């Protein structure tokens, strides 16, 4: 079972650290939702949840996978397929995008 | 201690939604209570993150709070229940059995 949390926080223009929504995170969340709902093996063992800020803004979009405790930063919508394949199904975090475990 | 990450569903929905929402069931005050505690309390602030979320799909048992990496899901959480969760589980390591809906 894996629980993926995608920060979809938005903030007005002048916020110094920006926000994950401004960096494209609402498209990352939608991509995860589409993949999980259309994949038989993931649909019954994975939950995707949109969240407010998780305090790692400069590294957004931020995605955290529990219970593993893997934090990903700078996730682009194009990277969602790799995370789903290699980590959510494969059990191997996408090293290139990990910012913490 | 270690590190705990608390997620509080703060999703709100228009009045007609069959399953209601956690915000309709008082979850934003539960989130606010966690925030007030996690920081007026040093031991907690340093080791805990409280994050508000959208629906976690267990609406009829809300307000829904999930603590990771433990994987403890709580339901029907009231603001008044926050101190017990903070003391027993977030500081003490022991989930509040009466509110657990899943581990
Ligand atoms: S806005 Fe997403 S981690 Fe802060
Ligand atoms: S509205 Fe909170 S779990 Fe659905
Ligand atoms: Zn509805
Ligand atoms: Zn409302
Ligand atoms: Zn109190
Ligand atoms: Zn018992």
């Amino acid at each position: 079972f894996k629980h993926v949390f995608v920060c979809v926080q938005d903030r007005p223009p002048g916020h110094p650290q920006g926000s994950c929504a401004q960096r494209g995170s609402r498209e990352v969340f939608q991509a995860f939702m589409e993949k999980i709902q259309t994949d038989p093996q993931l649909f019954m063992t994975t939950v995707i949840t949109p969240t407010g800020c998780m305090n790692a803004c400069m590294m957004g979009p931020v995605v955290v996978v529990y219970p593993d405790g893997v934090w990903y930063g700078q996730v682009k919508p194009e990277d969602v397929d790799e995370i789903v394949e290699k980590h959510l199904k494969g059990g191997e975090p996408v090293e290139r995008l990990v910012i913490s475990k």
